[PDB]
């Protein structure tokens, strides 16, 4: 019963992975077409993840009444995975909002697209991974945000070079808060990956 | 009883953060000296701050059961505060391993410095304004993080726009780092404040 309830709880979890995921998805299409009606859809949108946190958030503090161990570091692992995860769909509604800031006019690509896929990818991996309980995939997820990192700083310095080489900023700021956004989506993911690891370990260790 | 735990938990919670406060403190003290082995008892005491997080998530988990609306967002409130508290120390812990990094040798410092007081005065305020509950004191810090950002691109493009000018790296990589560490620490701060304000008001809104 508290089992079917905890594992009915993790369903409500995944539930919201799922929906910051299509929404990452849909974040990264707008900027890829340039498509400022969905952004703003992202934008609207946004509370609802809010609410749905908020949800999880509160049968979690009430399901604690209603006791042990690993179903206590299970019911805390939620909590905090939860949070974390609507704190990814701000920053997806962040590039939604980067979106509209965008002329074109010019100028900037790939290497984004790039960035992107591995982020969207880290969140579909860990959301398999994460009803096994398994640490050692979420150990090899959050290994993969040394690679967004790396995208992060190339792009970095690609951007703000593109003024001394030749001169841009308007389009330039907005890419560099969207790159800062798949950087601190790709960040929380690595969080939700450690938070798994002090599931199965008992201990958050950092990684 | 309740209430007078509930008050307990708070002084907890204060005292992490206040830890949290000063190992700050100290990891700019170690950038600013470039105390090496500063910078060294600061990244072995990080698992210290672990520690105090779990005993608090222990102790909120353990108080829904030993109840009601606002008391629900208080608990809820110390368990998600005391996870961003944790991440802020561990972005401590990174300046100091940015410290060991340092060559001297050459080169750079007081937009540092800055940005560095302006961190730590937010969570000093927030520390002061929590106990309150007070909405407005909560905004007014979060808000100030808009500066923080000013002084993150600001120096974001002075470290990389020092290779084309004259050419540096290995410390430039570091610097970057640092600013990097501070910006998120802040942007914690941030997210606490957010959560006071949920507090009064019932709904996590944005900011
Ligand atoms: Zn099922
Ligand atoms: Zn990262
Ligand atoms: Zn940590
Ligand atoms: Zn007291
Ligand atoms: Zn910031
Ligand atoms: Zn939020």
């Amino acid at each position: 019963q508290f089992d079917l309830e905890l594992h009915e709880l993790e369903q409500s979890f995944l539930g919201l992975g799922q929906l910051v995921l299509e929404t990452a998805s849909k974040a990264l299409l707008a900027l890829a077409s340039k498509d400022k009606e969905m952004a703003e859809l992202i934008i609207n949108k946004d509370h609802a993840i809010n609410q749905g946190q908020s949800a999880i958030e509160l049968t979690c503090a009430r399901l604690l009444a209603l006791p042990q161990v690993s179903d206590l570091r299970f019911v805390i692992s939620i909590m905090s995975s939860c949070s974390d995860l609507e704190r990814m769909g701000d920053h997806m509604a962040g590039i939604a909002k980067a979106v509209l800031q965008l002329k074109e006019n010019q100028l900037a690509e790939e290497q984004l697209h790039q960035m992107g896929k591995l982020s969207l990818s880290m969140l579909a991996d860990l959301l398999v991974a994460f009803p096994l309980h398994q640490a050692s995939k979420a150990i090899s997820i959050a290994q993969k945000d040394e690679q967004i990192d790396q995208y992060y700083y190339a792009l970095s310095k690609e951007i703000i070079g593109l003024m001394k080489d030749q001169e841009s900023i308007p389009n330039g700021t907005q890419y560099l808060y969207i790159i800062g956004h798949l950087e601190r989506f790709a960040d929380y993911i690595a969080n939700i990956c450690e938070r798994l690891v002090y599931l199965e370990t008992g201990e958050l260790v950092d990684l």
